RNA sequence: AUGCUCAUGCACUGCAUGAAUGCCCCU
RNA sequence: AAGGGAUGC
């Protein structure tokens, strides 16, 4: 659904 | 580029993980 | 498009909370 | 995209 600290954090290290 | 689904064991392990 | 996934909380829907063991082996 | 394993000595 919406971004979360966890998913966001993942996206970062993941980016 | 991969995901991995948390299972009953993985989660159980983590639950016990302090 | 992790803008997920998956648990737990009196519809494969909400809400809230937590987990990168969300591993590693295998079939 | 499905299943199993803590003897995962
Ligand atoms: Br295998």
């Amino acid at each position: 659904g919406k971004p979360t600290k966890r998913s966001q954090n993942y996206a970062a290290l993941r980016k």
